[PDB]
């Protein structure tokens, strides 16, 4: 019985989506800083966002390697996202919890989506020794390809079955889960709990609004990370001191999931 | 098959006197001898002043003995993936794909040996052209909680992994001498070896040789890597 809280810093938080190669040193810092107030032993994990998303969307590494124009794209999203990762951790040493950035494209492989760890020595003994080992989008080594991306979300469910945390925590952009998408539809509500039922109602699409079916991959992504104990929140980490607040147990503004799957 | 193993010594891409000193101007040159090369490369580099000036202030190298060198050995890792970014940067900019492949993060060390249970990973990033770049960096041991590995023992390791055409030790001396250079000028230099010339001549057998270049002449690391004869220290022969 691990009281240890798994928390995702999405990339769309510590790095400005819109501007390659952009972090957001001003919103990690309050966001370690609040970690570092919650007293709450916790593991963390963060995306890439632009400093992955936008050579990956160019070059098209989710496909895949299909020509050798790709190499030198691949091989600059490794150092973009290790330089992320680095920026990162000085947020987190400045505020007193010893971390490591653990890159998954120079330690894991890929295979078919699973993003896969046959040796989990090198983490379990760093996180033994009480240095958070940090896990981050990557561009990952595939077996059936050349490369592939992971994802932070994916890097949560490695870290998930290996540590069994209490609790997860998904830090985003945004208030929270949607019927829509709020940046640009505003008629959508916040969905403010998340279950099996409602994951299975997700899939109904009368008006064929939602063909991508993205409520409904954002719903299944927060409850693979429940169990019948453990419950996933996707909460604001541009709303200062909510994350703190939500690290303490208190009730804050979030989408909550439960139940497990 | 005629891949040459290079370590880029932290005492020539920083300056071993100065925490947290990178030699940028010195590491694009050495980049750019290697793209000007045309050989194929596997590059590996120290920490310099990016790990030793704090290991030795924390005492990193007896393991873990106290609660105060967990922040220290977090700060060392920090640095040392930070200074490869930057070793990254110019390996990139000279058209060489690489990536960084911290030690502390991917394997293990035991009894001073560095641990390697899973060769894929590393092997898939040669493989695909983005060649793996390995570093002096703490890692977990499997007896004193952590240890230090340096670049000489990362060198070894993937000298047995890739079995390696030439074996190319850059540093800041023209080669090794009866002497230390800096603090002794009489010293004479050494040219052929058939403690460190054992481990050169370790990584030696057969035909592939191991050799000991000043990274800071300008085209000499160019000129050892086209075979050219230069002023440097080489072990011949095998163990
Ligand atoms: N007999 C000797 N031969 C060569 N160097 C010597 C000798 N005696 C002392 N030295 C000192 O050792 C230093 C060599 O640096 P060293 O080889 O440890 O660093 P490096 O290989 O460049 O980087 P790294 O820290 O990654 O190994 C020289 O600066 C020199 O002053
Ligand atoms: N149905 C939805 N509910 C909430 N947000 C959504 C929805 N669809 C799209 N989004 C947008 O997606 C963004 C998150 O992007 P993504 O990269 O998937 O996650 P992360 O925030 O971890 O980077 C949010 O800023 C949000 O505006
Ligand atoms: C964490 C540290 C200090 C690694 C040092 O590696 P080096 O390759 O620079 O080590 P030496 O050979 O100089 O001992
Ligand atoms: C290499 C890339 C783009 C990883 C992206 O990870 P994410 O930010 O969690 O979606």
């Amino acid at each position: 019985g691990s009281h240890m809280i798994l928390i995702k810093l999405g990339g769309s938080v510590i790095t400005d989506k819109s501007e390659y190669h952009k972090f957001n040193k001003e919103t990690v810092s309050r966001l370690a800083d609040e970690i570092r107030r919650s007293g709450q032993d916790v593991m963390v994990v963060h995306g890439a966002g632009s400093f992955g998303h936008v050579i990956a969307k160019k070059y098209a590494i989710q496909d895949g390697h299909v020509d050798d124009g790709q190499i030198p794209a691949a091989a600059r999203i490794m150092c973009d996202t290790r330089e992320l990762s680095s920026m990162v951790v000085e947020e987190l040493l400045a505020q007193g919890i010893p971390a490591v950035s653990v890159a998954p494209g120079s330690c894991f492989v890929m295979e078919d989506g699973k993003l896969i760890v046959d040796n989990e020595e090198p983490i379990r003994r760093l996180a033994d020794l009480g240095i958070m080992p940090v896990m981050f989008g990557d561009v990952v080594p595939d077996r059936k390809k050349g490369f592939a991306i992971v994802s932070g979300d994916q890097c949560m469910e490695v870290l998930c079955r290996m540590f069994d945390p209490e609790k997860v925590v998904f830090v985003s952009d945004i208030d929270g889960l949607y019927t829509a998408d709020p940046k640009t539809d505003k008629k959508a509500r916040l969905i403010g709990e998340v279950t099996r039922k409602k994951l299975d109602e997700a899939l109904t699409d009368i008006t064929v609004a939602d063909v991508t079916g993205g409520v409904h991959s954002k719903m299944e992504a927060m409850l693979r990370m429940t169990d019948r104990n453990r419950r996933c929140y996707l909460v604001n980490g541009n709303a200062p001191n909510r994350l703190y607040s939500l690290l303490k147990g208190e009730t804050v503004t979030c989408t909550v999931a439960k139940g497990g799957m």
